[PDB]
């Protein structure tokens, strides 16, 4: 299966990476904010 990288590359799939960044972003961001808020208070 040659010419599979270039094609998919130039085409850039279809907003695929967006999904990953969306989920990974919400989790990573949220997680950080949680640790900060929790570690900040510490009761």
């Amino acid at each position: 299966g040659s010419q599979k990288l270039v094609f998919f590359a130039e085409d850039v799939g279809s907003n695929k990476g967006a999904i990953i960044g969306l989920m990974v972003g919400g989790v990573v961001i949220a997680t950080v904010i949680v640790i900060t808020l929790v570690m900040l208070k510490k009761k």
